[PDB]
């Protein structure tokens, strides 16, 4: 089998893509986040505190036929920006793009913080990390991927993300018209759960390869690319007026510039992300002051591929027994 679905960005900065998602019979559809940074697969239901629900479209299990208890399970995860969500979960049929599991687990949000609620647009999390991740208790449950991989053509997903356009995420074949040149396929750790690898190095614009490892996740979940600060200083000290502000909590650039173009190595292949794609607008609404697609990874712990990375490439998340990552250009 195979599935393939429209993947839409939230809002005009790309800070996120929603996929539908159909849950249920008869079938509810929900607009979920895909995030290969983790393996819950969460949504907004008829469960969820009602003064924390803001507009959510959300799911219902007693209207499902085939929705049915996972008895004593709980789930409660948090996340690398400070959010959280938490409740109780069902198994139920769940379809993305035409392809069909039954019996995922689908936790059913009681409680989520505010940056849920606030953002109206996304109905929950389909995470696509490695099943160990998953919080669900006492009993550890797979992920969509995990659950439908066998049924698959082939054991892989594709993410092409758009730049301020939709884009498509692809189940179980990879389709060779959606890039250019070859897929260069890399090494995975799956030590800590995530989609991990280790990049050979980065150009700031026009500037010479510096060959080094960085070792980072391909996360489809967080929008921006986190890089160790020696990186990200040798690529903003190249823009007129960028600094890193604490007050903001990263690197600021006057609104008035050109960015560079920001290259990474996967290999010996070369991703370019184009300097647009770095550019995420006034810090607040009318300021001429920027906010940078490229930040420290200092404070966090890992190297974050994001979606700022992500969206220049056709990505492969190949999950055969020794899985892998490919990056195309496109």
């Amino acid at each position: 089998s195979t599935g393939s679905a429209t993947t839409t960005p939230i809002d005009s900065l790309d800070d996120a893509y929603i996929t539908p998602v159909q849950i249920g019979t008869p079938a509810q559809t929900l607009n979920l986040d895909f995030d290969t940074g983790s393996s819950d697969l969460w949504v907004f239901s008829s469960e969820t505190t009602a003064s924390e629900v803001d507009g959510q479209t959300i799911y219902t299990p007693s209207k499902s036929t085939t929705a049915k208890l996972l008895s004593g399970a709980t789930w409660s995860i948090s996340y690398g920006d400070g959010s959280s969500s938490s409740g109780d979960v069902y198994t139920d049929t769940v379809s993305v793009g035409g392809l069909t599991v039954t019996g995922q687990a689908v936790e059913s949000a009681k409680k989520v913080s505010s940056s849920f609620t606030e953002d109206s647009t996304i109905d929950g999390l389909l995470g696509l990390a490695f099943s160990t991740l998953n919080t669900v208790s006492p009993t550890q449950q797979k992920t969509f991927f995990d659950n439908a991989k066998a049924s698959l053509d082939s054991p892989v997903f594709t993410a092409d993300l758009g730049y301020h356009a939709p884009g498509t995420y692809n189940f179980g074949f990879i389709d060779t018209t959606a890039y250019t040149g070859s897929i260069t396929y890399t090494a995975v750790s799956t030590k800590q759960g995530f989609w991990e690898w280790t990049s050979t190095g980065y150009a700031v614009g026009s500037g010479t390869f510096k060959s080094t490892s960085i070792d980072g996740i391909a996360d489809t979940g967080t929008t921006l690319l986190y890089l160790p600060a020696t990186v990200v200083s040798a690529y903003w000290a190249q823009v007129s007026g960028a600094k890193s502000s604490s007050s903001v909590g990263g690197y600021v650039f006057p609104c008035s510039a050109t960015l560079p173009s920001f290259t990474f190595g996967v290999g010996s292949a070369r991703i370019v992300i184009p300097g647009d794609y770095i550019d995420f607008g006034p810090i607040s609404t009318g300021s001429s002051s920027c906010f940078g697609g490229i930040q420290s990874s200092a404070g966090i712990g890992i190297n974050i591929f994001g979606d700022v990375a992500l969206k220049a490439a056709f990505v492969v998340f190949n999950g055969a027994t020794t899985p892998t990552l490919g990056f195309a250009s496109k």
